[PDB]
């Protein structure tokens, strides 16, 4: 149930990036991804840092991506309570 939370946020960060650039990426697989929850601020925060592969051009790519999520990942607050923060190639 973790892997297809986190395949999900994959997919939105490439349909966000798709947004931003009009590009046409296409989600192929998550290869790392690390969920971490700061404390340092008033609110609480998860950043997820997802390292991804994407066809571009019928080429297969390596990308990192940065997605901020408000408090925690189970409250499941909500699609609008999410950012791409980062999408850049390897």
């Amino acid at each position: 149930e973790n892997s297809l939370e986190i395949e999900e946020l994959a997919r939105f960060a490439v349909d966000e990036h798709n947004k931003k650039e009009n590009a046409l990426l296409e989600f192929v697989r998550v290869v790392k991804a690390k969920e971490q929850i700061d404390l340092t601020q008033e609110w609480v925060f998860t950043m997820y840092y997802l390292t991804l592969e994407a066809k571009d051009g019928g080429k297969k790519k390596l990308y990192e991506a940065k997605v901020w999520v408000k408090g925690l990942t189970n409250w499941k607050l909500g699609m609008n309570f999410k950012e791409l923060q980062e999408f850049k190639p390897v």
